[PDB]
């Protein structure tokens, strides 16, 4: 099954601009959800669900772009007034888990808070639209807004660029969609035939998502794909501390600033709590190779190589 599987309908190729805010808050659309699945083991933190959404071809999509989901109720900070849209990455490409054009997925970590002193959960507090969208079953009726964003759309112009894509939990969903759409799909308008290098960080081997579908594409794809996991809870850095993206990161640091300067693309998605870190590598990395990191990072939203949706 080496062989690309079928997509349909081409004319989704067509489009000359990503389509934006088709759907607004005022009059969002109703899509049905087809399926809901838990993508972790019991050893997770947290429970990260995968949702089908049918949206039946009304609100298509490019990979990269976020839906938005206004949960039902009432905003608890504006009485009478719908809740407020949260947005979520599409992790699909704009065919869809079922080849046909007809659905998205999203993959949602289910947010809840547990009191730090008694170490209870505590439903009053918990996320309103992650736990909405994870409680979900087939034939659940869902508000759909968008798509939006602009960021992390796919640079197809060479297609035989580097893409390297770093991700922490659920920002791993974009990248899913552009995996697919590489390796996995028939587009014969876009053959891939450079490099994606794909850096997941998460818990635990419990808390690895979508890890069978990234491995196939090590075995087909050997010479055009690389993937590299971090389990913090797991693995220890080269100093007995817990094992970060960032850490990997500086493993291969010379081979990664040997694509930059090579005009790679490099993305990060997920908690914005992992750029700190980040940053203060590739600061110290820029500055062994005699560069200032500040100038070259300013090069690099020059060259349009810095794509970052953290949040
Ligand atoms: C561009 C973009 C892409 C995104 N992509 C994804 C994605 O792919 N997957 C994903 O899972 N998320 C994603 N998010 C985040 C998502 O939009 C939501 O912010 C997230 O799901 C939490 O929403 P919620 O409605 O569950 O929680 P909310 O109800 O908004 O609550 C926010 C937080 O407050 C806590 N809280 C509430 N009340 C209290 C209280 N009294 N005391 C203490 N804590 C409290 C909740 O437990 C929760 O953690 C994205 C965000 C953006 C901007």
């Amino acid at each position: 099954s080496r062989s690309k599987v079928s997509v349909a309908p081409l004319h989704l190729e067509s489009a000359k601009e990503p389509p934006l805010n088709t759907y607004k808050p005022k009059e969002p659309f109703t899509a049905t959800i087809v399926s809901v699945e838990s993508l972790v083991g019991p050893k997770a933190p947290g429970e990260t669900c995968h949702i089908v959404i049918d949206h039946g071809g009304n609100v298509p999509y490019w990979e990269g772009q976020s839906y938005g989901v206004i949960p039902p109720g009432e905003n608890p900070k504006k009485p009478g007034a719908p809740q407020n849209v949260r947005l979520y990455s599409i992790a699909s490409t704009r065919y869809g888990d079922n080849f046909d054009g007809r659905t998205g997925s999203l993959c949602v970590r289910r947010a809840v808070y547990y009191d730090p002193e008694t170490g209870k959960e505590d439903p009053s507090k918990n996320g309103v639209c992650s736990n909405f969208l994870c409680n979900s079953k087939p034939g659940d009726k869902i508000q759909l807004t968008g798509p939006s964003g602009k960021i992390m759309l796919l640079p197809e112009e060479d297609p035989n660029a580097t893409h390297i894509m770093i991700a922490t939990g659920t920002g791993v969903a974009p990248f899913r969609g552009y995996l697919r759409r590489m390796f996995m799909e028939d587009v014969p308008n876009y053959r891939f035939g450079g490099l994606a290098w794909l850096f997941l960080g998460v818990a635990n081997s419990d808390s690895l998502l979508y890890d069978e579908e990234f491995t196939s594409y090590l075995k087909q794809y050997p010479d055009n794909f690389r993937y590299d996991k971090v389990l913090s809870r797991e693995q220890k850095n080269r100093s007995g501390g817990k094992m970060y993206v960032q850490d990997k990161i500086e493993e291969y640091s010379d081979e990664i600033f040997k694509l930059l300067d090579g005009g790679a693309h490099i993305y990060f998605c997920g908690l914005k709590g992992m750029m700190p870190g980040i940053q203060d590598t590739l600061k110290k990395v820029a500055e062994r190779r005699g560069e200032s990191w500040d100038q070259k990072l300013a090069q690099l939203k020059k060259n349009k190589q810095w794509h970052v949706e953290v949040y």
